[PDB]
């Protein structure tokens, strides 16, 4: 597809497999690895028994009586994913310990040197980014089962009781309804292009219905987080160290890099089916100076490099919004303002949720909010009608 | 062959092929200002002359060559305004009889509202006789800051080193064709045209010495090229009056912004966007002041299948000495690059440029550890 994309041009026609893109979980890893081959036993031990091992003091002993293993029997990219989760979440462990302020500045030889080698290989950075500790942590329980709460699991934790089931599985839950909405894609682009009025609106109401369908699916949040734990417990685990004052220069990945090197921690902001959608529908969060635009922009190096690819390919593609606003249509404009709406309306929903995890526990945060509303805001804005 | 749709020439590449010289006759005062930039500069009559501008529409301009002559235009009008006779005295506001349609037409071709590479070095160009080659001899600007700023030796032998490595662009899709049809032959014939090419291109990068002398470049031209993003005359930013309501920070002009040479890194996986670095910021950063079409072709190549990938997996030395051959190419563009850095900025400055000093080394350095031997 990118062979013909150079000599034709950048017409998105169809979702390309180039793009790993699954049917069912769109941007999610389908069926993670759950065991490495029995060589990698002495990391996989370390990495589900976090909560135990970081409560008894014991972690950072283990990780540092660890021999150095070599990457080389991680033949596939599934049991690459797997080990990248087990090394980042191993990371976050290490450098954050009990999460009370005992900082390591400086990660082992033995975990950093394969952890670096394996990111090097995937095109992400040497930390924990949301395709893996969302959409490579998770497993079904039966596999004849669907892909509901109840038939769900993670693959690891950092602490008992941190609730990074619920989050990183709602978070997983709400990703995989929003990607339902991915294989229309190739349906606007070609209805477009080939001046199809009635299949781009069809096509535009599908899109709007699957965004609708995902803002339900986003309401288990409170059955399975509690606003204590993952204020006090979650939230400490997950930060990165750029900008950091408790790592003001970074991490030093001992063997790999000779300074210490500032990485952003987890971020929904690099989730690729939000950023989809947007780009979509002509939302541009990314245009423009602003601290938010600059953010989301620079959490595309944070995705696998096939989804990174989707997103400029998708901002190459003709803009649906220009396209929708030069037709003098009703109907047309309607169906895309119900894409629009459909996005203001999860991302109103996820503020109030902001609200109750992080706005209320921190005060017995601002600046998250205020990133928040300017996204929001910037969608709210593209309304055609309001 | 590549699509049309990426706007890349066959003869000037990213380069703006015939650039329109003139403006229609509804833009008058904006084009006699651009003409006069020396004389009213000098004259402290330039930031009247601005103020005492009507509000042009910028409906009047019909293709996009007419465009991107009005962003060189109302960009070097900026420039000048902002920075007056170059020796501190700023303004911070530009005047909304300016700054409405610069923002307009910017927001129009996907660009950000103050000069870019792509105004400056790749649309301010003519041949003085059309039947005569693209050589610096036969070449002038349409725009200059000051008198003896070295603006024509700057704009000019930096278009020529791009068009130089642009030959090298008709052989990109021949390198993916043979990579997907598993022609190792067509594929090591085709590296070695690339290397070629850009072994080329650093003769034509000689030429700067006798068009720039270091005194003119330093204290005069790069005042003028100056933005306003981390820049402590400009803390904020600048008011564009009339379009926004805060001031807003831009990166000034930069290479950085060249697509050719972000190209020749990309295709040969030379990752100088990884890694979290300040340098791997900055050129991600840049390809937002590229315009839409060769930012989408950079994305496109990036989609591609890695070629490092493909000839690190052949156990073939001929084929590994071809790539080779490219990557040692690059590094030689780039150290010479380093020196004439040294000449032009270092060694002025100090009768203070570290920083850009350590954002090539670390370019070059990246480039370097690509080599497979
Ligand atoms: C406990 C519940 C949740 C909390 C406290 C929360 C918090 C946050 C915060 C603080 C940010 C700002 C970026 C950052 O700091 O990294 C963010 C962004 C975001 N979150 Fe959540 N979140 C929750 C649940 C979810 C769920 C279930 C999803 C669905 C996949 C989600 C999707 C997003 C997206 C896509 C962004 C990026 C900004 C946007 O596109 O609007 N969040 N979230
Ligand atoms: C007077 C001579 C020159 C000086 C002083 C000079 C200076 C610089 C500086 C300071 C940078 C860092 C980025 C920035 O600050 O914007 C830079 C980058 C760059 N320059 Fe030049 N330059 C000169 C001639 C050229 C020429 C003739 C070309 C050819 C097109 C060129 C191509 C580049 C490229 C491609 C970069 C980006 C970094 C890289 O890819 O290695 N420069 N230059
Ligand atoms: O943006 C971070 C986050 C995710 C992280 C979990 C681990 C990797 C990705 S999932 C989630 C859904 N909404 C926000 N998302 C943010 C970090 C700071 C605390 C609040 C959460
Ligand atoms: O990076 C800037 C620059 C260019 C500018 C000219 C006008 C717009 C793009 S051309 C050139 C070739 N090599 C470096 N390039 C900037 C120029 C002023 C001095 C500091 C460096």
């Amino acid at each position: 597809a990118a062979l013909e994309v150079l000599f034709q041009g950048p017409h998105m026609w169809t979702i390309s497999k180039e793009y790993h893109i699954d049917e069912e979980v769109g941007f999610a890893l389908p069926n993670p690895q759950e065991n490495l081959p029995d060589f990698y036993n002495d990391w996989m031990f370390i990495a589900k028994h976090l909560p135990d091992l970081i409560e008894s003091g014991q972690l950072r002993e283990r990780v540092e009586k660890l021999n150095m293993l070599s990457i080389d029997h991680l033949t596939d990219h599934k049991s690459q994913r797997l080990a990248r989760l087990v090394l980042g979440c191993i990371t976050m462990a290490y450098v954050w310990g009990k999460g009370h302020g005992d900082v390591r500045k400086v990660l082992p030889r033995n975990i950093a040197v394969p952890y670096c080698q394996l990111s090097k290989k995937l095109e992400l950075p040497p930390i924990l980014v949301y395709a893996d500790c969302v959409l490579a942590n998770w497993k079904k329980k039966d596999p004849n089962k669907p892909l509901t709460y109840e038939n769900m699991d993670v693959l690891f934790s950092f602490r008992d009781g941190d609730c990074s089931k619920g989050f990183f599985l709602v978070s997983l839950l709400v990703e995989i309804a929003a990607a339902s909405a991915i294989k229309v894609i190739p349906t606007v682009f070609k209805a477009m292009q080939m001046q199809e009025r009635d299949t781009l609106l069809k096509a535009l109401l599908e899109i709007a219905s699957c965004l609708e369908k995902a803002l339900q699916v986003f309401h288990q949040i409170h059955d399975h987080v509690n606003p204590k734990a993952f204020f006090s417990v979650l939230r400490i685990y997950l930060s990165g160290w750029k900008g950091n004052p408790q790592l003001s220069d970074g991490l030093v990945y001992e063997g790999f890099w000779e300074d210490p090197k500032e990485f952003a921690g987890g971020s929904a902001g690099q989730s690729s089916v939000f950023q989809c959608f947007d780009v979509l529908l002509g939302i541009q969060q990314t245009a423009g100076g602003g601290h938010a635009a600059q953010f989301l922009q620079d959490m595309r190096r944070y995705m696998p490099p096939a989804h990174r690819n989707f997103l400029c390919s998708l901002e190459s593609n003709p803009s649906v919004r220009e396209f929708v606003l030069s037709k003098g249509d009703a109907g047309l404009r309607e169906a895309y303002d119900a894409c629009v709406k459909a996005l203001v309306s999860l991302r109103s929903y996820h503020l109030q949720i902001v609200t109750k995890y992080i706005l209320i526990p921190a005060s017995q945060g601002t600046d998250l909010m205020n990133f928040l509303k300017t996204v929001r805001s910037t969608t709210e804005k593209s309304l055609l009608k309001e």
